[PDB]
């Protein structure tokens, strides 16, 4: 037993890292069969990204003006072309290690691993949430840009975010392996709202199942509710309003546990409307929001990967 | 910006995971060269778990009662030999994804990654900290025996922790790669207790560095203290007791925000004295203790492996 918030294994994705350099700006690159996809911004300088026009920035460069290399292997450029907001780098030679993978466009409130990397090179892994205002809480350095955010179901790694940008306000935007930002993001150092966030509200109350299961009760209360009462103490807390889907997804946890998702709910509106009395759940003082329902039966029944 | 609890990229140690299955007992070990280490437990069904004579166990068994899978290949067991609590099997391959590597025995309140396994299979990656009474609060199913633990220092993997049993109480106790048992559990499936636990004084100061950094400051005052007055207040909230050798590795952090040692302790006594009220650091209601000095700087630092 023990629940923890856990990453899946990088070793697929550690094989695809390489490192992009385009006149002075370098960041990371991800090389599957003979492509090579890094943000379109490796062709901007910091004064460029202000402003950028990147049509005619792109028209300046040329296949040998864009350097990747794959630890200590050079590759060469033999195309090059931009989707959206990333770059296409076509190289000469097909990744060895191009593991099985898919390109997927998450939805908001899916959780999913990121190896951060410079220069091509991992420095860590960690778990995180697409927040409902589709930015993500990240640990994202000057040269992170182009670090991947995947899931990897059993042989399969499925690639939903490339990093783009830091706002001001210290969260992260970013796209998906086909170029489109999460949200209302642009390629450019300006200032740019991200929406009102809200609280993930399917994931709390997955969490709050893993807490039961690992013998965490105290919360469990004599009450209900109907899912129009709980919605309005929902939007009264910034919290996502809870659809029947939600409801549907939680089944097989309501199930393992016996308590069936309105009196879950009904728990998890006492802890709205009364705080938790400086109490704790699974080592926590705050609601958790970055399990997926998905996640909470994974790690308490014990998938694998390879 | 941004600062996450990372795990290291797991690759290295992803090619070296393998099951170990003798009778009806399954669970991992790790292949370096052509030797497979695992719990010696893996020759004990439950019913022998509550009083094992290994050194009866072992003479019954012969090398073809180990069955040992590096994913659809069956390794041949040559060799089985008894080290404290691991076993090392001797199969007739090499494994040629064997990294640089070290063994560690580590100190409490050092961290490292554990990759999480079920029957061979990678599953997750997370890191952890060795409590200061030899536990860790894991996420450990039924069969994740033999994990690993590990730190990256530039390309050599040092391990530094294998699991071998769930205490009744839920948290997890496990060796060195030598077999020797941190703290003073034993591989009998017996009511032991783990010593009172502490928090982690120079860890919590470490992270209250890493908010600064990333720009939460509301806790910082214009407090002193001695290091022997901050520590008759740690003793009170059960902190363990700050050493010379403790402000010393803190000294880098210090040197960067511009926060002498004893300043940022004179704000951690005021937050142990008058809790937090409500506000969070780096996302969190608690102070956290599982983030070295060490860890602190490289991740704020981006230092990365190959
Ligand atoms: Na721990």
């Amino acid at each position: 037993s023990g629940f923890r918030k856990m990453a899946f294994p990088s070793g697929k994705v550690e094989g695809c890292m390489v490192q992009v350099t385009c006149g002075t700006t370098t960041l990371n690159g991800l090389w599957l069969d003979d492509v090579v996809y890094c943000p379109r911004h490796v062709i901007c300088t910091s004064e460029d990204m202000l402003n950028p026009n990147y049509e005619d920035l792109l028209i300046r460069k040329s296949n040998h003006n864009f350097l990747v290399q794959a630890g200590n292997v050079q590759l060469r450029v033999i195309g090059h072309s931009m989707q959206n907001c990333v770059l296409k780098l076509k190289v000469d030679t097909a990744n060895p290690k191009t593991p099985k993978y898919k390109f997927v466009r998450i939805q908001p409130g899916q959780t999913f691993s990121v190896l951060a990397c410079y220069n091509g090179s991992p420095s860590g892994v960690y778990q995180c949430a697409m927040r409902p205002n589709f930015t993500i809480k990240g640990s994202f350095l000057n040269g992170s840009c182009g670090s991947v955010g995947f899931n990897i179901d059993y042989d399969c790694v499925s690639f939903c975010y490339m990093h783009h940008m830091e706002l001001p306000t210290g969260v992260h935007a970013g796209t998906d392996l086909e170029g489109n930002f999460y949200g209302p993001f642009v390629d450019r150092q300006t200032a740019q709202a991200a929406g009102t966030d809200t609280t993930i509200t399917v994931n709390v109350l997955a969490w709050l199942y893993a807490a039961v299961i690992n013998g965490d009760r105290w919360f469990l209360n004599r009450f209900t509710t109907t899912l129009n009462d709980f919605n309005l103490v929902a939007m009264k807390y910034n919290y996502e309003p809870l659809t029947q889907d939600h409801v549907d997804i939680l089944g097989p946890l309501s199930a393992q546990t016996g308590i069936a998702v309105l009196d879950m709910c009904a728990s998890l509106k006492e802890l709205l409307q009364n705080g938790m009395n400086g109490r704790t759940i699974l080592g926590s003082a705050l609601l958790e929001d970055e399990f997926t329902p998905f996640d909470v039966v994974r790690q308490c029944s014990g998938v694998t990967f390879q």
